[PDB]
């Protein structure tokens, strides 16, 4: 059937059952509908000297047109690992609105591996990302106040790195001018709208420890400069109170399940390139405490997620992933062999042995982190047993450990192949996890590193402007902090034709730019999207609901 | 003795909403939690219930506002729970509040003292996000617009004439005027615009008025975003935008249940601006609580001029409720701001210039005649007020044909109340009332806009702008000319100059300019300025607000 049909036939357990048998007092469960939840802080809080249960990470090879099925994986994973009677979890990121009503309305997840309930994950679900929104332009709000009662600080308006943001895609706002109409009305000033899971805010509500460490990292932001280059701060303007105070319930994980009642959390959702990736570190750590086996996962390919996710989740978490699981499709793996998507259907042996290199490179690289890989295949329906078997092998080969995962079509049973191969590996092969960088490197010391070691470039060019920019904030001492790639995703390298793996190739660093609130630096190679638009015929116009509240066109 | 507001809010002993909900016949099946002290319900509780008499219902109105406050709320709620005291099944319904305040110049309980609607802390933050779907469904359709001109502008809208804003619940002076569309030919067309406080939002005032959600869609299917460069309307229908925004409302449309202080039920739902529109709450909510208890408080933003006129002339007209009573709520100090005294010396005895506002309220009470509802007039107690001042309050009350009763609802909760209670108790029982709007839909709308402005303003008459008189022709070409009129005006004078206090005599109203809700239903006649934008104060309370670790709040109230 489809992925909503499904959702529908589903059987969803009430949430205060799951919250109770995973040990969590019915005093910190707040209901929103009997099939959503906030658990409070005091969970972890209480629990703070358990062990924490086993880290597995899902990850996958370079992102292309033909869909890789990182999510449904991580359910799957998760739905099998239930079936063998373990105590897991699954933490994943919450969905855009913007999305539902320009182009998609999607599945957390697809098939037989979802999590629900689906409606309310793709609308307004708890709340969550209305309250970063709020924070965000309070915080906006109060800068340009501050312009108007006579900008004590001496800000110089035209310097202002801080924008405003919404969760719809309208391009309409990228570029705006402000504070118009008089002396009454304001300064004007050029500025503009992101789409909100960019927000600095949305980043810092995802690598919080907890809400007294959201306010200082809220107290932290840049919001501009001086007329002398003096950097003026969110704590500047004496905002961080009221955006914490307006955060108070996001900054509680959501309980939801899987199709088959399989405990999830869902919990943030910042982008991948000019942020991390991740779902939250609350949730992913409360995780920890309540089950034996986590499972969660990271944006874009594991050059970029996977590589943050070690780099800057793990490390303010003094999270120890266990394992990682990288997913690969045989469709994807022969475009990256230069098949193109008119003819993946068509067996082609020999394009997909080239195309393994891009796989080939990822293991390579999850092995750079001391953290021990298995590679799961998203079966597909036309793919034939040669290809197959020969990919089996080539990993094989490569010396990595593969399983078949028929999630997408059978359910918790079509992931106990990789489950085993999972739990095969825990038991058996001790993680040694580490960073693969140290934080007194220089900025430009730990850009190479992740672009020589990850990537596999010669090695990097930066523009006038980076080099200025660099120079500024090491100056101002913000050059000990981790390092966030604003990259293209579809290759290795900055340029998106290239599919994996190019050689001969070096990465260039066009724009520096500075997220002092998530503790983060974020090179900038190409033009980055903060702000999509609607397609000619947006989904909005189709979407419908009737009397009985029957909904259409969503999905 | 009298704690602060916050400290009362969280010393109250809350039940479980479920519990209430049982208690008013409400079907576990019909409930949705949001924790235990909060819930929505459904809407089919009305449909089952649809054939069952209405209870009684109450509105609670002032005097012309000032700084000085009134007591309005407070009243409602103190009303309510005396009610509930003398045995009576009793529902009170109020709007939710902005977020904005709370940041700018300061959180205001929803009541105060011992007249609360609880919990305090969320129905002032996000509530049940009512607020910011109704902020979703505004801004997608804006963005429907822009995205329109970038796709080829097939309805050939004039981007200059587009009267559809966007909208955000904080008081953001720097985005009133603002041109969008900047950046070259992939991102957008350049154009003058701006944004407005999200309680503003015609979506908003439609959801006041829907009958329920296909009914809230087909507004939203008629309303008005610009016009062709040949003057025809393209409304948000024409660009098939009200399936998206009305599935962006699907919970907003269920009233909110919570309670008072003394865990009297309560429901607190929609949230509109009394000038450019009506300040009440839901049709929704008040229909429900009238079949479910026998006794229903709601009330109208600012004084009975404004809120009660357009609650029965706008609200009751489309939902064909009949008031049975109504209370009005004046302060002695305020009065005496209305014969001359003032702020500074509010406290000194002064009989003559209270004799002299009196007139204010005198007025009032007048016009709540003309719609064939029973007054009464609530004092709201202060503790300067001396007791020479309240008796001759009370002879002018009685010399103009009102009950009157003191209310100290404030300091004692519902038993500062009972008094007035029992007052309203021998109205419901005594004096049945002769409800009817104050005007007829045929009416053109100079007509309409004078019988208000004369009946209810105390004007000689009206003059218009050649501006308004353009706009009026242009309605009424259109065919809008049947519709209610819901005037913008300042609300600290029975004039539309707020210097002029008490009852002005000798003056005459003037019509600057008029905007139209097609989608809520009604035609906005503009006599001031007006603030659809608030900014915030050279040291507003964000700067003051914290939150530490036990989770404690302060700078918030
Ligand atoms: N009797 C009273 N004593 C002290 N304070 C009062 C009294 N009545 C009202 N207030 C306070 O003064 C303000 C006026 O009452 P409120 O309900 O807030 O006004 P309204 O709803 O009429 O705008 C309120 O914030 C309220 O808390």
């Amino acid at each position: 059937p489809s992925d909503i049909e499904i959702a529908q036939a589903a059987k969803m357990k009430p949430v205060m059952e799951l919250a109770r048998g995973l040990g969590i007092q019915e005093d910190e469960v707040e209901l929103y509908g009997k099939y959503k939840a906030k658990i409070s802080l005091d969970v972890y809080r209480r629990l703070k000297d358990k062990p924490d249960g086993k880290l597995i990470l899902v990850t996958a090879i370079t992102p292309t047109p033909a869909g890789e099925g990182k999510t449904t994986t991580s359910v799957g994973l998760t739905d099998a690992l239930a079936r063998l009677g373990k105590r897991v979890m699954v933490c994943l990121r919450e969905p855009s609105l913007g999305p539902s009503f320009g182009i998609k309305g999607g599945a957390a997840g697809g098939g037989y591996a979802q999590v629900v309930p689906m409606e309310d994950i793709n609308l307004h679900f708890t709340g969550d990302i209305h309250a970063v929104t709020y924070a965000h332009n309070l915080l906006a709000a109060m800068v340009d106040n501050h312009l108007q009662q006579g900008n004590v600080l001496n800000i110089d308006p035209r310097t202002i790195t801080w924008r405003r943001v919404i969760d719809l895609n309208d391009r309409a706002l990228r570029n705006i001018v402000i504070g118009l109409g008089g002396k009454a009305n304001g300064v004007p000033r050029e500025t503009g709208f992101d789409i909100s899971v960019a927000s600095e805010v949305m980043a810092c509500l995802c690598l919080a420890s907890d809400l007294m460490d959201l306010k200082e990292r809220f107290s932290r932001i840049v919001v501009g400069y001086t007329y002398d280059g003096k950097p003026v701060t969110a704590g500047d303007l004496e905002a961080q109170g009221s955006m914490a105070l307006l955060m108070k319930d996001a900054i509680k994980p959501n309980l939801v399940q899987t199709l088959e009642n399989t405990p999830a959390f869902i919990h943030g959702g910042p982008f991948a390139n000019i942020a991390h990736g991740c779902n939250s570190i609350i949730a992913t750590k409360t995780a920890l405490k309540l089950a034996d086996y986590v499972v969660t996962e990271a944006g874009f390919g594991a050059d970029l997620g996977a590589e943050k996710f070690y780099d800057v989740k793990c490390r303010y978490a003094g999270f120890k992933p266990d394992a990682t699981v990288i997913v690969a499709t045989v469709r994807a793996l022969k475009m990256h062999g230069g098949v193109p998507k008119s003819d993946l259907a068509t067996e082609n042996l020999e394009a997909l042995r080239e195309g393994f290199a891009n796989l080939e490179k990822h293991i390579e690289n999850i092995g750079k982190f001391g953290v021990p890989a298995v590679v799961a295949i998203n079966a597909f329906p036309t793919d034939t047993e040669a290809e197959l078997n020969l990919l089996y092998e080539l990993c094989a080969k490569a010396g990595a450990e593969v399983a078949l995962s028929e999630v997408w079509a059978k359910g918790g049973e079509g992931g106990l192949e990789l489950a085993r191969k999972v739990l095969q590996t825990l038991e058996s092969r001790p993680s040694n996890f580490h960073v693969l960088y140290n934080l007194d490197l220089s900025i430009k010391d730990k850009i190479a590193k992740i672009a020589t070691e990850i990537y596999g470039a010669d090695g990097v060019n930066y523009t006038a402007e980076a080099d200025k920019a660099i120079q500024r904030y090491e100056s101002l001492g913000y050059g000990n902090l981790p390092v966030v790639m604003a990259k293209t995703q579809y290759s290795f390298s900055d340029d998106m034709t290239k599919l994996g793996r190019p050689r001969n190739f070096t990465i260039t660093v066009r724009e520096v730019r500075l997220s002092a609130g998530a503790g983060f630096i974020v090179p900038i190679t190409g033009a980055i999207m903060t702000m999509p638009g609607l397609p000619k015929r947006p989904a909005a116009c189709n979407i419908d609901i009737d009397a009985d509240g029957v909904i259409t066109g969503l999905f």
